[PDB]
């Protein structure tokens, strides 16, 4: 019951010594255990997620009102999970960082993931967001080119700020998101004290096949609370797992964090009477034009008893969508469902749904055969097993029929590559910069200012643009800050930094 | 029940119409459905085996009878599934062909693969063997050179018989080999008329530790049948899969294909009274110096419900040896052991013994995580979770206790890179050519007559010399009829073979 | 210079032995020539394509005339290589089949693959189309699905025409490629005497933006020679490399085969005046109301130098478009453009467009980075290094200024899953049955009945009612031939075939 | 030449926005620039390495002085680069951590990773080191168990003392690695100042075949710095890369980093007269009783122009030497031998050594072909194709005639899987402790101290038995350690740490 064995069932009864010919001699092949074991242990990694590499997970469950605010939820979705008081429908949840790798600190500055995966009875949904409500870009398309410049430099692996900038300086639209990044929210002091969003437009569909447009937001319970840059390096100096810390050890003392859903809905349409489009996801929905609607509550109560074969190999896909939910034209979004399928066939596995932190937890039928570490067959019982397609007289699964109409959108326009006809990527901005406290803008106003001390001066000119098109204030405040950091850089010395104490050798 | 789903869970409506603008239009990305089902679909392939590519699987039970002989099997080994009378061990067996890919004829020349695995109490055992009792070289470095030659043309795609023996002319150990494998003996008529061995040398190990020398033989209950190159020809014309069918449908009847398990005992040592080295593979042991001892039988009585998922991921590994086995200084059978794991681990998948064709049927407690597609953690009931290695004071698996003293042989010499001393890579080859029936010797001079027809001299030469130092006679029929299939190839016109029926455009 | 080395550069001097305690002891782990030797031949074999796995690729070049039929090639198109007369292009074909992996026998009945990648100066153009001018289906969701009936059974490992029909009774789309490929068409003599054809309908784009339907045709100037069922059970019984032999050996001796590419174009729009959808890929465009355009002529003339590095590794993807060419709403097509980048990653690697037999002949500056196995970074001379996106201020690879406007047709629709409002599934089919030479129904009429007979009931009524919707005469002459050979059956004895000569054990 | 296109070749009009139906539209799936980019984008990242993930890489040079100490270097070895005074040999050499992953603080404690890759003229050589003389463990067997305590747990993904000396407990061989790990020199203060060793045991071959066992070390010319606790702290707060900035920004401005070489020679043989055995990896040789004998010096001066398409794709090896150099019954060594090329297969490819840091800077002719992304054939000008084996009469490369002996030790004794006669793991580990600097043995037991505080009783026994046996002053100021620090936690309260500062919803 306790014996260590081999993976092929033997029981090892040296675990300490290789097999060779004599105590001191030379190791000979015949060493199957040596192998086999080393075999695997070379094997041990996967590659990272390209994005949201350092994260933590958490098991969980959702719990249904029945309603949305305080009208029924059958109005505006038919989505099962949503439709009973209390029904409660299991959830995997990864928090994570963006920028840097595994084991990379996690009191730097940027956006937080929040990804919770939907158990339900219509299959598995996927809810795949952040903790700021927008972005930096609203076209996929800008993706790699913005990664690339938030990404350690491929000359020094190292983040830059003139990099990161730089892509900025060709941006505008990522103003919005700046303001908030360089502020304390760029920093979330724990994945507990934090809030949640889908950033993206999403649709909810009926009973009748009406579509509406939605946001997704998750407020938590536990309150909010933002890490200073001042604070985060007094906390890196120590401790660089503090987030992935902080939530484990919550969970495990009974600790456990809870968070709300609301949504936001609006009507279908172009809504031509608004200064942003409601499909950039650059862009907030105001409360006061489009209130918080509450769904439910998510509680966090069980810990992975392994990090690896749990978070690490979960996947999350914007495409997972059950019964009840759909896309919008949101350019974002429709462009990341491409890449979560992609990039989880070769980083997880040509199986990867075969999983069981990825399997749905319900009965599953298709016609899918094969691929590398296939653990099953999508069969049922009593199948003739040479069919493997629909449609068939023989046998195989049969398509559902359908008990709701399907959304079916109108769909008019030129095949085109042009932008948004209403950009505005300074609206919103500014007015989150008046909206702030004095606290948070005097962080937003540092920070901004120590990134671009040093940078090249078309790109510092170019950022000083952006931020004046926000207020006014917000752009005089960064361009004196720059000029003061400038000087001061101006008149110290830079020298190579020393470090640590001179030693000698010990031989 | 029979709904056809995502892998999602997500129940399919639609398995006939992809989403798009208008029912003419182009698609859309919110199309999850079909991504995700071509997304796999795209993946099926795994790589096939470099080597026995095309195969057939088969499940079965092995029957021991308690003893090796006519005495007791406790007195050469401590294998625990030998040891009891009637004792049932199950077996999944796998024949293949060598050479060429899936898909390739079964009417080819070749050596067949009959590899065995055993699920005993003390783990797996994998018995990878062959049909003939010996093969073409005597040390595993040559393996690549070996397969290189015997494979398609880097060039053509297609065998070559000249680049075939251009390495035979220069490796005169696998004379032996060629004289079993141009005789009708390289074309088995089916598996299940099919001898099989280990081919390699291998130890038993007894209840004091005491080593013996080993072979392995399969001997069908069925009989043996064998395919002349006419016949062989005959059959390819309608069917490049009739040994994969003969094997289905038989089972598939009820007509279960039975081998009797035979072994060659011998005393470890040197053995200097032999013209050959117990050692060397491309040697057999005489029956009337070794006679063969019965040890069991297998019988082969279920289909796979899957081709794929458990044929094609099946997993075979000398090394994979159980308490009682034991390897020997067979320079070929060590070298194999490092390359079945290699492979499989690219092959099959970092976690290849986590299947469960592959994976033992008892208990597994080892400290070996990750990987991809880990399907599981090798933990124990109540384990401290944190503690994946080993010595531990805290928790953890644990070494098994000696209930048998261990193999411990002598090993003295330097270390070098040299041959054995005794090659003697004629001998057993004349003895062979001897003792062939008349129809077998005329189908071995037939075979490479036509095969060594327009070779090079030099290798034609080489060849003859390898011929004559086994036989004679063997040389001099094969010169004529080399000398009269040439001469015949001199009298006709070598204009490029027209195909099929001239037609015309139909448009 | 021709001694033989690791690929660490280490000279060998014994690639006999390897390194052993005493010339017959047991191998040591210090055999690193060992080690490195078998470590890569273990992992030669990449995963074979999921379709069209069996191939063979020819390097070429391709005269363009200048001009469109009588008219000025840049009337219709702006692809840069069609411009100017006898403008030569670098080309790499691949021919192929399609159901059965590599090593199958190139005479079984199946499409046949003809992709053409077009070295351009706009980079490269891949043309991914097969002999017939059809396909079976018209939705690429139905695809796996197809491949999957078309392809071995999971339970056999043997191509089932129950399994092939029982997919075809549910698909009547698939009538009219039913018609060609049972017929002589559906075996190809050689590829050199074999039609080609992109079967999708393509856009060609101008100097001015507009787009017009496109139908790509290649006519073989040696003709074309159709295989019988018959005739190929003879070639199969001692050849099943006959068709890769034959083109390899006729470029070896100097006879180049040759292709002239001919080019349907059709006004863009619905065109209510036909019975067919012009996107329809199971109909063909009448040459009486639309006549094929001579482009150019295509000769290949040099083989690969290795099978493996060049054919093997070889990438064709449909969206592969250079500017002058675009897609069209089929909606087969634009499927097809999400599966080949998908599988190539996964097959020839992420990095597959590095490789040299898909690298363009031209200019490469991108912002993509990594990726396993890199082989070098597309940076270009003089670059600031640490710029890897766009746009930006400092360095990097900048847009291409529009020389031409883009093609931006009009596209208006609901959101919807349905089929396209004409299929007429049996029009053609009827048509192309009487247009049918006498010879040709006969075959076709003799494996369709030998195929269906034995079949499940339902599968051949249903499919006997497409035959007789396309052909009264069509569905009679089939149900004749089934009757006639079901009953023939009856007359049978169906006992398991008898292979081989009876032999004896030689030890 | 600046232009932007894709790897297909083709220049990019639009990298800003999708192609959609119309501007605020969804994309369709005719977006090949958009697929090509992410699909490249998604698979970036690599598996890292399993250990010594985070690292940094530098190219130099290496210059010889044609002599070993004060005699001529042909004495002893053969090796070419040693040969000539002043002979240069271009160098690569990655500096690296060994427990946590990719991106994770430099200031952290562990072994610092050494590894050097020498492209002589007989292929590539390369020194897989540390910078500490010794490691954690004798056998390899034992690897994966020390790896998994020292990594984070499975549990909480976090580095662990308790975990760690619980592996430590059971490993008394482990006390010497301890007492330099805790010491400060666990955290050198950067690469540039810092030692580096071979540590395990190799073996030098001159003209005669003589070997002799062989120590190598490297001694910086910038001279030593170490990094205390506290030190360390505070340089992890606001920089978790510092050690890979000194580096990079010290080669940038022209200070070169520079290591001489040295190695300690040892006539070949058991050695009788030690209380050690010289093949124990856990163990020094004292200089006073084998002094270091200067063999070159190493200067590097060049960064890489891309980290991952260098740095991160550095494939090294133990098992690559060159003709000169041999191994040594080194248990430990020969175990590396293994996993380095098993690992290097999986992590960089299947080709790795085709890739330009890690080919040879030579000829290169072997008859190894295809794996995944082959991007070229070893084969030579004008040889026939056809050919990749050995032998062959028609082409293909030869073996290297041998210009000198090979080196043959004797090697005698039963094949057994047991410790070395002269484990003494304590010896070695007093004689350190008494011959640290005050500084360095408070810094050691302060370390240990805080470590072991908390720490399940029965591992804090076995290691205090440890460093007693090694010293009593030793044991009894960790014991007085140990007990000063668990009472000062028992005056604490062990709450929730609290983190940032509260803030309020902005919506
Ligand atoms: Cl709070
Ligand atoms: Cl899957
Ligand atoms: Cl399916
Ligand atoms: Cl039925
Ligand atoms: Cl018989
Ligand atoms: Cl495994
Ligand atoms: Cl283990
Ligand atoms: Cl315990
Ligand atoms: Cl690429
Ligand atoms: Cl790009
Ligand atoms: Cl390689
Ligand atoms: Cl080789």
């Amino acid at each position: 019951g306790t014996t260590l064995t081999t993976r092929q069932g033997h029981p090892v009864h040296d675990n300490q010594n290789s097999r060779t010919v004599g105590s001191r001699g030379p190791m000979t092949l015949e060493n199957y255990q040596f192998i086999e074991k080393l075999s695997h242990f070379d094997r041990e990694r996967i590659p990272e997620r390209v994005v949201h590499a350092r994260g933590v997970g958490a098991h969980g469950v959702f719990r249904a009102t029945g309603k949305v605010g305080d009208e029924p939820v059958s109005k505006y979705t038919r989505a099962k999970l949503f439709q009973e008081d209390g029904k409660e429908t299991p959830v995997f949840v990864r928090f994570s960082t963006v920028g840097h790798g595994t084991h990379s600190p996690e009191t730097l500055r940027d956006p937080r993931g929040f990804a919770v995966k939907f158990y339900t009875e219509d299959g598995n949904w996927d809810l795949v967001g952040n903790n700021l409500k927008i972005f930096f870009i609203r076209d996929a398309l800008k993706f790699p080119d913005l990664i690339h410049s938030q990404k350690p430099s491929p000359t020094t692996n190292i983040q830059s700020q003139e990099r990161i900038f730089d892509f900025f300086a060709g941006s505008p639209e990522a103003t919005h998101m700046i303001t908030l990044l360089y502020s304390p929210w760029g920093i979330p002091a724990s994945y507990r004290f934090m809030q949640g969003s889908g950033v993206n437009t999403y649709k909810w569909v009926n009973d009748q096949g009406e579509g509406v447009l939605v946001k997704y937001h998750w407020e938590p319970v536990q309150g909010v609370r933002n890490l200073t840059q001042m604070q985060a390096d007094e906390v890196q100096a120590t401790n660089f797992n503090h987030a992935t810390q902080d939530l484990h050890d919550a969970i495990e003392r009974g600790d456990f964090p809870q968070w709300d859903l609301f949504v936001q809905i609006m009507e279908d349409g172009e809504h031509p009477e608004l200064d942003f489009d409601p499909l950039d996801d650059t862009k907030i929905w105001p409360r006061e034009q489009f209130p918080w609607r509450h769904v439910g509550q998510m509680t966090l109560n069980r810990n992975p008893e392994n990090v690896f074969a749990e978070t690490e190999q979960a996947a999350f896909g914007t495409g997972v969508l059950v019964d009840g939910l759909d896309f919008s034209d949101d350019k974002m979004l429709q462009g990341r469902t491409f890449s979560y399928s992609d990039t989880q066939r070769y980083r997880v596995g040509p199986n990867y749904l075969q999983l069981p932190i990825n399997a749905p937890k319900k009965h599953v039928a298709t016609n899918q055969r094969d691929g590398q570490m296939a653990y099953r067959v999508d069969t049922f019982e009593g199948q003739d097993q040479r069919v493997n397609y629909e449609p068939s007289l023989l046998s195989g699964p049969k398509e559902a029929p359908r008990r709701a109409p399907e959304h079916t959108p109108r769909v008019e326009g030129n095949l085109v590559r042009a932008a948004i006809e209403r950009p505005n990527p300074f609206g919103q901005a500014g007015m989150q910069y008046r909206n702030f406290a004095d606290w948070e803008r005097d962080e937003l106003v540092s920070n901004l200012s120590g990134a671009l001390a040093g940078v090249d001066k078309r790109i510092q000119d170019k950022m000083l643009e952006y931020f004046t098109a926000a207020d006014a204030d917000y752009g005089q405040r960064v361009r004196e800050g720059i000029q003061a950091k400038e000087a001061e850089m101006k008149g110290q010395k830079q020298e190579a930094p020393v470090y640590g104490t001179e030693a000698s050798s010990l031989y």
